[PDB]
């Protein structure tokens, strides 16, 4: 999926940048229309990662994930995507404190069947975090930055690292690897982040400091306005032992099912 | 007594039996919010507040602490959650576990103990389904609901005619008497369940039966791969007379120094 140059405008303001390059908004010519595009740009191992984070995302196929384009190698390395207008999820909360709970339940389910899709599908993402979702509209996200993201092999069910810890789970810090179990853990941290409005999760605190305070036993408090059940479904997902800790097929149901009784 | 809107109960159970359910839930505290194990009676009363009232007493690293009581929809007993559960179900289903972690564990349990025994209580139902696992590396004491606070002028607890016969002492049998020696017996049990990975003790054999054959001086022998140390600290709690049965002090004593080689 090797993108013409020729066919690619890249906007002159940039939407972004940090340690991963920049995120420009562009424009490509297809079949007949322009598409808009969000382009990641490379400013070597990143090199390498930015072709992987493609080949994940040509693989994926769902409303609630970021449609890749293509890639364009030219002048420099670039990840063409179809635009999510609003961007980072975390960011636009931070923005817009009068976001109503049942519009974050309705984000955070998508986040969830986007993610049941994943776990079907295999793959672990392995950054699943609110600045890593992205908004089409404020009723409309999709899950983002695969540069993590990793397909488990046939006869495996986690990823096993060599060598975002508020993001992950015990048994990632303790033993690096890797699962669908792991991504869970890590959507209630998104969902405490985007139930308080794109706070930073345990805030103050160091990694060592978090990790100890999972050990004890605690866990973070209820966000501000979060509905209890809500709540009650992040400390389900902040399980410690994997095997009890449940997937995103359940995780994604119980959403489902309190979305519609509010609905 | 707790406020039964802090907490959270989750709709699976871990375990039931003839005391209620257990169920895994989380409680509000001051910020945090604090995972709990939760002992709900179903619709008896009077031994959980007994049981509270002894937990409320112990202050220790190898004993469960208790949150609090909450009377609600049912009587529950709020602890803080020993996440990994009963130590003779966890070994059953770990056979991969060292003898040097064994060690370590029931190490740890004679510390608990120990406290126990300087506090003066008996807990009267020492036994491997009574270790409850923080970690794979850290073990406590759980269940007191039958202990006992020692009265000033003894050292046992006269009991008045459901009764674990497999891990009770003879004298327990026989004069109903309970002291810190006889919960050294129960726990010369527990370390042969432990070194047996889980497996029940005197297996097929009725509680006479058991009586009769400590009564000829005989024991149960030497769990597969279990160290020689091991055994002989089992056959050393298992002294037949109180007064020259260890006491935990020394029991805790060549447990730490075998585990510190
Ligand atoms: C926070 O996460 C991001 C995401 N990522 C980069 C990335 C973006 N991608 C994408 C795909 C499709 N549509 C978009 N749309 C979009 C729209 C407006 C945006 C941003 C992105 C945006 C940013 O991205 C800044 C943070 C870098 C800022 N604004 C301004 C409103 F705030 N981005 N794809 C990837 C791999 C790493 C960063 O940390
Ligand atoms: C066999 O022992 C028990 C213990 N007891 C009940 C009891 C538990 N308490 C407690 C306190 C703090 N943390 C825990 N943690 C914990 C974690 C996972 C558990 C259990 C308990 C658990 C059970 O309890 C089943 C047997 C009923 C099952 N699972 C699943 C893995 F097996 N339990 N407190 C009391 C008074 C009577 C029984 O004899």
């Amino acid at each position: 999926v090797y993108l013409d140059r020729k066919l690619l405008t890249l906007e002159d303001k940039e939407l972004g940048s940090g340690n991963f390059g920049t995120v420009k908004k562009g424009y490509y010519q297809m079949k007949k229309v322009v598409k808009t595009v969000a382009v990641k740009i490379l400013k070597p191992a990143l090199k390498d990662e930015l072709l992987a984070e493609a080949n994940v995302m040509q693989q994926l196929d769902n409303p609630y994930i970021v449609r890749m384009i293509g890639i364009c190698e030219a002048e420099s390395w670039m990840l063409v995507m179809e635009m999510a207008e609003l961007g980072p999820l975390n960011k636009y909360l931070q923005q817009n404190r009068h976001v109503k709970d049942k519009n974050i339940i309705e984000l955070v389910h998508q986040v969830s069947m986007g993610m049941k899709y994943l776990e079907e599908s295999n793959f672990v993402h392995r950054d699943l975090a609110a600045r890593n979702v992205l908004l089409v509209t404020q009723h409309y996200a999709k899950i983002s930055d695969f540069g993590l993201s990793k397909a488990l092999r046939a006869d495996e069910n986690y990823y096993k690292a060599q060598t975002p810890v508020k993001w992950y789970a015990p048994e990632c810090i303790n033993y690096y690897k890797f699962s669908s179990k792991s991504d869970v853990w890590s959507f209630g941290v998104l969902m405490w982040e985007a139930f308080s409005y794109g706070q930073k999760p345990y805030r103050g605190m160091k990694g060592s400091e978090v990790t100890a305070m999972l050990e004890k036993g605690e866990r973070m408090g209820c966000p501000a306005g979060c509905p209890r059940e809500m709540y009650d479904l992040m400390n389900l997902c902040w399980t410690y032992d994997v095997e009890n800790r449940p997937g995103f097929a359940a995780v994604e149901l119980r959403l489902r099912n309190y979305y519609y009784d509010v609905v």
